[PDB]
C-alpha cells in the first residue's frame, strides 16, 4: 500500500516564465488522492511547526515526480521564504478565504513602473494568481525599453492569523483595486519572512566576492573548468571569532543562491543507534546529488568532525569523519555539490577533510576594524531609515569610532539598547508615550555603549571605581606621555600613517610606594576609552608545568581581540627576574613567555603595555628593551601644587573656607610626604574633628595638627637615590 | 472514590447561596497550590524590572523592535552567589507570565545513549517555537554547558553546547522565544554561548545589602499571623543589621529555626501549653541566630570563646583607637560621607610577646558585631 | 593510518603487500604538472615545459591535489585578469599565463602547512640594515641547497641544517626570523619558546 511522507521537499517550476501556474502546487497524484486533494482545490504548505501558504493542487507526471517533491513558482516561493530543499507540510484547506478589496501593488526596484510597463500586461500578471496574499513577488518583467526588466511585489490586500502565515484573499475580479505604491516590502505588522540579502552584510566584501566566486562557477557554470580540464572546488571552511558573520553567511547564501540547500545543525544528525549519523550524511549527499544544484551546509562542523586524533575522539567520531571524507571526495563523484561549513574552531576540524578536493578555500570572518565597523552601523542604521535622528554620517562614524573591540553582534546589540533607552527616555516625560513614535537620537546610542561590554572582554571581570585625571594632582609630564600613548594614535592615526611610524607600545612606572602607580591605572581604567586589561602580578602563577605561561598567553589573546586594549601589569618585578642565575623555573618561563608575546615572532598590533614596579632595576633588560617597554616614566612624591591640589581635592567637604586651616601653609608643612601620606591627614584630620563631636560643619587647624604628628616620612633619601640613579640611565 | 486537588460541586441557581466574603485567598484547610508572585520576592527591585522588560518587550510586544529594525533580546542569565534567590526569580517569572514554560532542569535532559541529551533540547526549542511565546529556563546552565576548552570537557559537552548554540543563533528561526538561565559560575558557562544573541544580559543577583536584608525580614514576617512581636519595623530593623553577609537563604532559615525556638521553648515550659500564643520573640531570633551560619561563613571555622573589651587589662588607646576602626565608621555613617572622608581601613598591632595582640583581635571579633576571618603567618 | 588498522589483517595471505603513497619529490612534482596541464594543451601558454619546472621547483610542500588547487585558481586568476582587462571578455578564450600561476601560489600554502596559524607581516632583507654576514650565511642554508642541488650531490655533502643566532636583546634575531618567513620562498614553522 502507497504510504504518505511526512515532510515534502521544496522544488522549482520548470514549465514556464509565467501564466495562471503562480500558485499551483503539483504533487505526485498518489499523495493527492490519499489526502482527497483533487486537482484544483485549494491546499497549504508551510515550513514544519509554522503556519502555512494557501495555493491550488494540481496532479505530477507519476514516472517524473518523486512521492516527496512539491514544485512551486518562485512568485509563491518569496511568500513564505521558502529554500529549494526546505521541508513542507501540506494539508487540505477546509474552508476557502475571502475576497478582497485593496491590491497593493509595490514595487521592487521603485520605479513608477505604470510609466515603465504597459500596465494592461500587468492586471494580467495580477489577474492570473487567482489567489492573493501579502508578499507574492513577480520576477524579470521586461521594461518598456526591453534591455532592461523590472520585478514586482504585492504588498498587501485588504476588504473594505492563525493556521495562515500569510492572509489568503481571492482575486475577485472587478471589486479589486489596484493601489500602486514604489514600495518594496510588505506591511511589518503582517510579520512575513524578511529575505535576506548581501547587503545586509557589512564589512565582508572580499569575503563575499570570494564565497560568490566559489559557489557560482562550481554550481551554475560547470563547463568553464571542464573546458581548462580543472576539477571543481567542493568547499568552503569560514572561520573567525563568534559573532563576525559566519552564519549570517551561511543564511545569506541559502538565501541568494538559486540551488538546492540541505543544512546539518551541528550534531543534528546524532542518533542512538549504531549507523544512522553516517545514514544520515549519505542520505543527505544523495539528495543533493539527486537535485543538481545543490548546497550542504554545516555549522559547528568541528561537532560533527573532530580530529579523530585527539584522545575523545573514540570510534563513533572517526566512522562520521570518515563518511564526510568518502562523501566529498571518494570512489563515487559528488556532482556540483558545494559543502559551506563554518566553524569557530577550526584547528578541531580533522585535518583530512582541510586539504583540496573536501575543503578548497578557507575564508576568515575577522573581527571588524574602524571603516568595517561604519559600514555595519550604516546598514543597521539604514534598516532603521526614519526613527533615528542620526544622521549626516558623522554620527554614525563618531559611534564606529568610540565602540572598539566591537565584532557585529555587538552593534546590533548597540542598536537595540539604544532603541531600548529611547523607549525609556520617552517614558521619562510620558508615561504613557507612543512608543512607536520616538526617535533614537545619538545620546541614546552613547547611553547604550555603557552597558554594552564586548563579548571578548565578557571574561574580564575587573569591579573598579572611577578615577578621573582630575583627581590625580601634579604628574601632568605623566598625564601628557600618557596621553600620546592612549588617544593620539587613534585620534591622529592619518597623521602617524603619512609620517610611517606606529606609537611605542609601553611604559614602565617606577616609584616609590604610594605615588600614582596603580592610580595611573585606574585613571587609564576610566578615560582611555580603549578597553583595559590587568594582571595583578603574581596572580597569573600556578603549580603546574605549563599554567603559569598559559594565563599569560591567554590574557595577551584576550588584548588581541579588544584591541587597541591596554594591559596594566602591576609591580612586573614578580614576572620578570634578571635571569642572572635563579633556579625560579616557574618565573623565568613566564618572563619567556611575557617577552617573546610582546615582541616575539608573532607582532602584537593594536595592544599597550603598562607595567608598575616599585624596585626597576630586579627587572630584566629584555623587557625593559624598546618595543616592549619602551619609555621609562618616573613617578616621584608630589611637589607643593600636586600636594596641594591633593588637599584642595580632599578637603572639599570640609567646610574649610569657614576659619581654622589654611592649605598652602600646610602644603609646604607636608614636604616629603608620599600622596597617599597628604590623603591620611586629610582622613585621619576628619576622623578626630568627628571625634571632637558628630558635627558635619568643619574641621580646625587643632585636627590638622594632630593629625600631622602622627604621619611619618615613609620615603628615605636612600628610596630616592636609588629612583634618580635608576633615572640616570636615560639621558 | 477519587482524589481531588479541589472538591467539585454544582451550582443550581437559588438553592445554593452566593455567600460574600473579604478573604483574598481560597480557604487555607484546602492545601491549594497558591501562586508565587513578584510580592514575596525581596530587594532586587532594579533587577526584577529588568527581568520585567527583558520578558515583557521579547514576548508580548515584538513589532515595536520590528518597528524600529533591530531584532528582539532572546536571552537572560542570571549570576551571582547561592542562596540569593536565582530559581526564586525563575519560578515567580514562569507562574506570572502567560507564556508557554518549559524547563531544563540541568542533569534532567542527559541520557547515557549517543545522540539523546541533544535531542531533548531539539525538542523543547520546537515545542518553544510551537506555542508563541515561550520562556525556556535553564537552572544551572553550567551544568549541561561548559566551558567547552577545559580538560574534562570532551565530545558530549561539545555537542551539547553546540546544539545550544544552534538553536538560539543558527540557521533556524527564533519565533517570540526568550531563554532565561540562572548560575553560580558565570565562567564556567562556554564563552561563545554568552554573546550578545544568545544570552545577550547578564543581570547580577548579588548578596543582599543591609536594605535588602531588611526587605527579606519583612516580608519573610509577613508570611507569619498575629504572633510576631517583632515591631514591623525597628525589632526587624535591629535583626537586618545584626545580620552581615547573609544572602536570603539562611534568612529563611533563621526564620524557620526561630520559629523552632519558640515552640521547643514552649514544650520546655509545659508539653500542653496553648502554642499558637507563644509569640516568638526576639531573643527567640537571637537564639536561633546563634545556631545558624552566613553563607559566606560555613567553612570559617573558629573556636573564638566570646572575649569582650572589659577582659582586656587596660590598653585603652588601643581600646578607643580600635572603636574608631571598626565600629564607628557604621555608627556614624553619613557623618563620614558628608565630610566626604573614608575611615582608616588598616591598623598595625607590634609589641613584645604575650601583650594584648592577639586578644584584642579576638575582641573586635566577638564584640564588632561584624564578621572576622582569621590568618596566621606560616599557615 | 596503516597502523590503526589491526594487525592481523596486516600479514601476508590478508594484506600481502603495503604500497607507500610518500609526498612527491620535485621529479614526482615536475611530472604531476606536466600531466595536469598536459589536459589543458592549448588555454595554458605555460607550455614552456622550463615553466613548469620553475613552478614545481617553487611548489613546497604540495602534496599533489595542492598541485590540482594552483592549476585551478591559475585558470580563475586568469579569468579575473580578462575580466579587468574587458568587461565581457569570453572567459573560455582566455588563455593560463606563468604570471597566473605565480599568483596562485601566493593563495594555495599546501595542505600539510594549514594548521600553522602565523600572523607574521612583511619583513624583507633591506629591512634589515646591517647583518651582511649573517645575511649571507642565511642565504648559504636556505636557498643555495636548494638552488644548488645537484652540485652538492656531485661534492657529497649535505649543507648544515642548523644555526643559533645570539645577541644582546635589540639586535636582528627575531627580525631576522620574520625575514625569512617572509623572503625564504620555503615553508616556516616557528616554536616561541615555553609555549
Ligand atoms: N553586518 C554584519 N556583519 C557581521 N555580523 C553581523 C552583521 N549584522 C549582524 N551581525 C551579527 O553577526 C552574527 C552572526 O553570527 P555568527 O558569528 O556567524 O555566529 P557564530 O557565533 O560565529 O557561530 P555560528 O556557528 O556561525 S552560530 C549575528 O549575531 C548577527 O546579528
Ligand atoms: N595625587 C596622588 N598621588 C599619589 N597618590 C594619591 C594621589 N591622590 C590620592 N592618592 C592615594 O594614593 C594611594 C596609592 O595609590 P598609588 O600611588 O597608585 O599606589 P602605588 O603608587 O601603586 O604604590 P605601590 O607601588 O603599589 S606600593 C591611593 O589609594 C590614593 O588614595
Ligand atoms: N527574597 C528572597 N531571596 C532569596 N531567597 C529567598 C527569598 N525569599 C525566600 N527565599 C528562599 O531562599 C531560596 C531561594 O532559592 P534558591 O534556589 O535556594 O536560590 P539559588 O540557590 O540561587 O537557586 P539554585 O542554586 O539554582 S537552587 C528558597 O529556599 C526560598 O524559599
Ligand atoms: N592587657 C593584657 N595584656 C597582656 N595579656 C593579657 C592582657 N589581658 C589578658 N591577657 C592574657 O595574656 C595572654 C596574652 O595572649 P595574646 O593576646 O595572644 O598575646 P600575643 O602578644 O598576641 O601573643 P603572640 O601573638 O603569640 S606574640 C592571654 O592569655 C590573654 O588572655
Ligand atoms: N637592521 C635592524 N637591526 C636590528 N633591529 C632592527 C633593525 N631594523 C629595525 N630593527 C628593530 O629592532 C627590533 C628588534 O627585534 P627582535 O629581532 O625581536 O630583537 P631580538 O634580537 O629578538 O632581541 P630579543 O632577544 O628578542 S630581546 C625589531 O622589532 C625592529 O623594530
Amino acid at each position: 500500500k502507497f504510504k504518505l511522507p511526512a515532510e515534502f521537499i521544496t522544488r522549482p517550476h520548470p514549465s514556464k516564465d509565467h501564466g495562471k501556474e503562480t500558485c499551483t502546487a503539483y504533487i505526485h497524484p498518489n499523495v493527492l488522492s490519499s489526502l482527497e486533494i483533487n486537482p484544483g482545490s485549494f491546499c497549504t504548505v508551510g515550513k514544519i511547526g509554522e503556519n502555512g501558504i494557501l495555493v491550488i493542487a494540481r496532479a505530477g507526471d507519476e514516472e517524473v515526480h518523486p512521492v516527496n517533491v512539491i514544485t512551486l513558482s518562485t512568485t509563491i516561493r518569496s511568500v513564505g521564504n521558502l529554500i529549494l530543499g526546505d521541508r513542507l507540510e501540506l494539508k487540505k484547506a477546509q474552508v476557502q478565504p475571502p475576497y478582497a478589496t485593496k491590491v497593493t501593488v509595490g514595487s521592487l526596484q521603485g520605479y513608477n513602473i505604470l510609466e515603465c510597463m504597459e500596465e494592461k500586461v500587468i492586471q494580467k500578471l495580477l489577474d492570473d494568481s487567482g489567489v492573493i496574499m501579502p508578499g507574492m513577488i513577480f520576477q524579470n518583467l521586461k521594461t518598456k525599453a526591453g534591455d532592461e526588466s523590472i520585478d514586482v511585489v504585492i504588498t498587501d490586500a485588504s476588504d473594505d492569523n492563525l493556521f495562515y502565515l500569510s492572509p489568503p484573499f481571492i482575486f475577485r475580479k472587478g471589486s479589486t483595486h489596484i493601489t500602486f505604491s514604489k514600495e518594496t516590502q510588505a506591511n511589518r505588522k503582517y510579520n512575513l519572512p524578511e529575505p535576506l540579502s548581501y547587503a545586509a552584510v557589512g564589512g565582508l566584501d572580499k569575503e563575499i566576492e570570494s564565497l560568490k566566486s566559489a559557489i557560482e562557477i562550481p554550481l551554475h557554470q560547470p563547463t568553464l573548468f571542464s573546458s581548462f580540464g580543472v576539477s571543481p572546488p567542493r568547499g568552503i571552511l569560514l572561520h573567525g571569532p563568534p559573532g563576525t558573520g559566519k552564519t549570517m553567511l551561511l543564511r545569506v547564501v541559502a538565501n541568494t543562491s538559486n540551488a538546492h540547500v540541505l543544512t546539518i545543525n551541528g550534531p543534528s544528525i546524532v542518533s542512538k543507534y549504531l549507523g544512522e549519523t553516517e545514514a544520515a550524511l549519505r542520505d543527505i549527499f544523495n539528495e543533493a546529488r539527486k537535485y543538481q544544484p545543490s548546497i550542504i551546509f554545516i555549522d559547528e562542523i568541528d561537532s560533527i568532525a573532530p580530529n579523530r586524533a585527539n584522545d575523545d575522539s573514540g570510534e563513533v567520531e572517526s566512522r562520521v569523519v570518515a563518511t564526510l571524507l568518502t562523501l566529498m571526495d571518494g570512489m563515487g563523484a559528488a556532482g556540483k555539490v558545494v559543502v559551506i561549513a563554518a566553524t569557530n574552531r577550526p584547528n578541531s576540524v580533522d585535518p583530512a577533510l582541510r586539504r583540496p578536493g573536501r575543503f578548497d578555500q578557507e575564508v576568515e570572518i575577522g573581527i571588524p576594524d574602524v571603516d568595517a565597523r561604519f559600514d555595519i552601523l550604516t546598514k543597521q542604521f539604514s534598516r532603521m531609515s526614519s526613527d533615528r535622528h542620526v544622521l549626516d554620517s558623522e554620527a554614525i562614524k563618531y559611534i564606529a569610532s568610540k565602540t572598539h573591540g566591537y565584532v557585529g553582534a555587538d552593534l546590533t546589540a548597540l542598536c537595540r539598547e539604544s532603541v531600548m533607552k529611547t523607549i525609556q527616555r520617552g517614558l521619562g516625560t510620558d508615561a504613557n508615550i507612543d512608543k512607536f513614535s520616538l526617535k533614537v537620537t545619538l545620546k541614546d546610542v552613547e547611553s547604550a555603549m555603557v552597558d554594552i561590554r564586548p563579548s571578548a572582554m565578557r571574561e574580564i571581570f575587573l569591579e573598579m571605581p572611577k578615577v578621573y585625571w582630575s583627581d590625580i594632582g601634579g604628574q601632568e609630564e605623566l598625564k601628557t606621555k600618557m596621553k600620546e600613548m592612549i588617544q593620539l594614535p587613534l585620534e591622529a592615526s592619518e597623521t602617524f600613517a603619512r609620517l610611517g611610524i606606529s606609537a611605542p607600545k609601553g611604559v614602565l612606572l617606577y616609584g616609590p610606594p604610594g605615588c600614582s602607580k596603580t592610580l595611573t591605572a585606574k585613571a587609564l581604567a576610566t578615560e582611555s576609552g580603549i578597553n583595559f586589561l590587568a594582571v595583578k602580578g603574581p596572580e597569573i602563577f600556578n603549580k603546574y608545568v605549563g599554567e603559569s605561561e598559559r594565563a599569560i598567553r591567554e590574557i595577551f589573546r584576550k588584548a588581541r581581540s579588544a584591541a587597541p586594549s591596554i594591559i596594566f601589569f602591576d609591580e612586573i618585578d614578580a614576572l620578570s627576574p634578571d635571569r642572572d642565575g635563579s633556579s625560579t623555573s616557574a618565573a623565568n618561563h613566564v618572563l619567556t613567555s611575557l617577552l617573546n608575546e610582546i615582541d616575539g615572532v608573532e607582532e602584537l598590533k593594536g595592544v599597550v603595555i603598562v607595567a608598575a614596579t616599585n624596585r626597576p632595576d630586579e627587572i630584566d633588560a629584555a623587557l625593559l628593551r624598546p618595543g616592549r617597554l619602551d619609555r621609562h616614566i618616573y613617578v616621584g612624591p608630589p611637589d607643593v601644587n600636586a600636594r596641594l591640589e591633593i588637599l584642595k581635592k580632599c578637603t572639599k567637604k570640609f567646610n574649610t573656607e569657614e576659619s581654622g586651616v589654611d592649605l598652602h601653609e600646610l602644603a609646604d608643612r607636608t614636604e616629603g610626604y608620599s600622596g597617599a601620606e597628604v590623603v591620611l591627614l586629610c582622613q585621619e584630620a576628619g576622623l578626630a574633628a568627628i571625634m571632637e563631636d558628630l558635627d558635619v560643619a568643619k574641621v580646625e587647624l587643632r585636627h590638622f595638627e594632630k593629625a600631622f604628628k602622627g604621619i611619618a616620612r615613609g620615603i628615605t633619601p636612600e628610596m630616592l637615590s636609588y629612583y634618580e640613579e635608576f633615572a640616570l640611565r636615560s639621558g
